[PDB]
């Protein structure tokens, strides 16, 4: 139920708490490569996403599915 992904951060919205990630195929849930919105709960996850947005560096992340909400459980940026 914890799903892992990778991609590039393309957008962040602090009102909706949404990180837009252009992610790779995720075979565990049968999703193709897409640009999709993930919800963050913690300022740390947002600050990692914001540094990824600046650099364009690849990001690894995990989330769970609640319908239209993909809830971020972790995020790592890679220099
Ligand atoms: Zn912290």
């Amino acid at each position: 139920q914890v799903i892992r992904g990778s991609g590039v951060v393309k957008a962040i919205d602090m009102n909706s708490k949404k990180i837009t990630i252009s992610h790779e195929a995720i075979p565990a849930v049968g999703w193709p490569a897409m640009t999709m919105r993930f919800t963050f709960v913690n300022a740390d996850d947002a600050i990692d996403a914001i540094n990824a947005l600046k650099t364009g560096n690849h990001v690894d992340f995990s989330f769970i599915q609640q319908g239209n909400i993909s809830l971020l459980k972790s995020i790592n940026v890679t220099q």
